[PDB]
């Protein structure tokens, strides 16, 4: 079944532990060179990975013992799918673990896209007192409109709505009865573009989400309309986002992912109206801890099987 | 008795319109000098001010018809409480106006601080990829003291309760059982410090206030607490916050206000762990409009009375 078990990114000790726990070996190594990587895992059925290590076509063709890839967080954006289900290897992650932590950051950015906190600090810090320029907007009786009710789309929906927000929104797959159940209304996109001032975006990134807000969309919206990405780079398209901060079409935008990550267009970070973080959405003690025990319990269970 | 109200400082035509409806004559002139102000209130028994004009005691005493000096606002840090007193001129302020705006900015700054999203958005536009730098704090089951339990502390309270913040508290006045009926827990200072992740002040500036948080409070608190001071310069002793800053005892801080504003001393906002802004509490387009109507209506109260 599985013997031993490679971890190529900094994972919580526990995720160690509980597999040691099922009778499993762990090798526990980061910012190995793809050579180094290929080197570790030759004695391997499992890896486990966060985002820093690329698990791409040439790694899978190489690991010949591989059997399972972990990712200790949600999607495979750092997994080729195609190349490991060609040689049979199964790709798990943590759909649950990081939800919390990344609705905390959704509505963190929220607050501070109201009341441009991070501007006000960084303008303090340089030894300004600028109160006229940071005039901001209070929450209470604003409409957000939430794209992806889903794990994480849900909880920023019902910590909003005790800052009085009004919550709309629209998911294909979820029923009206159920988004209602957690107080949100569901709209045709074409209604919820009119009423909102603020958009977040909480889908997976598809062809039907690539561009989910585009020119078409923001000349839709409100003037002044705030708009919020914790959930993958390219939902928002980076082109149309800029060209409405500049009109004021969108008066600030939080981006916590980019199409490109690092970015090497500056352009949007470096916008005034814009608030980022280097994909801090499931960057806390806690979400690294259950996500780290989540993958785990599921190599555990494969063993149980095997 | 009033007939004919001042109006030295910017406020929506709101204030003037309540005013002109309740039977009073307005004049409306910003950026006044001292004797331009005493020149144009001779014929005024009101006053209405933002923060702009200085009512010293020189112009207090110098305005011979003046009764009533109102402050669009919940300060009357530009008002001479103790000038007024002695002439008998009574001071109002709009201590409703601003609640909603002061607590919203205190919830944000709670979410800065547990992922440091100013310190993230400056690595980002120094060009910086740090991910690891800002791993953060999940807000669900930590604990947030609220000392005050007045406006504000109450509608923090209810907006962290949505986060699964474990809300405790201490105010004088307020019951244990009015406490519970808003989800905070009532218990002496003593208990609260070593239970907190979090505290946020919201309390006037008293003797029993100044230094409320002192280098005697951050010695019972668990190591790495995070405070907020959306409430009065002064409240949070200073250079006891910069001492615990410095060991550590203290893992963050967010100021609204200091002792001196803008502050001459540095260090604090300097300081790598701690986010400000320049007193932005009641700096919203809602909460100035809402004060501006709050302190017209306490007005024509008074000539209803009369
Ligand atoms: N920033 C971070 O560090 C971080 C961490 C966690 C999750 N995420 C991302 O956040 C997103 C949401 O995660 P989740 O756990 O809530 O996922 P989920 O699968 O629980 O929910 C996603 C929802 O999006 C809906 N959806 C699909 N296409 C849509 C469309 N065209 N319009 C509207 N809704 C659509 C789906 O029906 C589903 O209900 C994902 O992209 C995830 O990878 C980011
Ligand atoms: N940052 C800003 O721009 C801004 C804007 C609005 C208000 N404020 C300030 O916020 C503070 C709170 O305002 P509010 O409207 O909630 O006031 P409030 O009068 O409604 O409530 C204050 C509460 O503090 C309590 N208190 C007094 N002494 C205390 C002590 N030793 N320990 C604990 N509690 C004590 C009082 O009993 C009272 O219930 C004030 O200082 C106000 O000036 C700041
Ligand atoms: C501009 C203000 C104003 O004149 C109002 C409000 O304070 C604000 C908008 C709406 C006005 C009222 C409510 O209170 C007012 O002071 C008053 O002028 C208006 C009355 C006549 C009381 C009722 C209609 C309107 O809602
Ligand atoms: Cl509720
Ligand atoms: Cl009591
Ligand atoms: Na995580």
């Amino acid at each position: 079944n599985l013997r031993k078990v490679l971890i190529s990114d900094s994972l919580d000790p526990c995720c160690r532990k509980i597999l040691q726990d099922g009778g499993l070996q762990v090798v526990e190594k980061q910012n190995l060179s793809k050579e180094e990587l290929i080197a570790e895992l030759q004695d391997c059925e499992g890896l486990i990975v966060r985002s820093a290590t690329k698990v791409t076509a040439d790694v899978i063709n190489a690991a010949e013992k591989l059997q399972v890839v972990g990712r200790a967080g949600t999607g495979v954006d750092n997994v080729d799918l195609e190349a490991a289900t060609r040689k049979g290897i199964l790709v798990m992650n943590t759909p649950n673990g990081n939800s919390l932590s990344a609705a905390e950051l959704t509505c963190g950015m929220i607050m501070c896209l109201a009341r441009q906190i991070p501007q006000a600090t960084a303008s303090m810090k340089d030894g300004k007192w600028e109160r006229k320029k940071f005039m901001g907007t209070e929450l209470n009786g604003k409409t957000l409109g939430i794209l992806g009710l889903g794990r994480i789309g849900r909880e920023v929906a019902t910590r909003m709505q005790s800052f009085g927000m009004k919550t709309i929104g629209y998911d294909p797959i979820i029923s009206p009865e159920v988004s209602a159940s957690f107080g949100v209304q569901q709209l045709p996109l074409e209604e919820i573009w009119p009423l909102c001032d603020f958009i977040t975006v909480h889908t997976p990134l598809l062809p039907s989400t690539t561009g989910l807000l585009n020119d078409n969309t923001f000349a839709q919206c409100k003037k002044g309309v705030r708009v919020v990405n914790c959930a993958r780079g390219g939902i928002v398209d980076e082109g149309a986002l800029l060209r409405a901060l500049q009109s004021g079409q969108c008066a600030g935008a939080a981006l916590d992912v980019f199409t490109e990550e690092p970015p090497r267009d500056r352009a949007l970070v470096d916008h005034e109206n814009v608030i980022s973080c280097p994909h801090l959405g499931a960057s806390t003690k806690e979400a690294q801890s259950r996500c780290g025990e989540e993958i785990a319990v599921q190599f555990v269970d494969m063993v149980k099987l095997e």
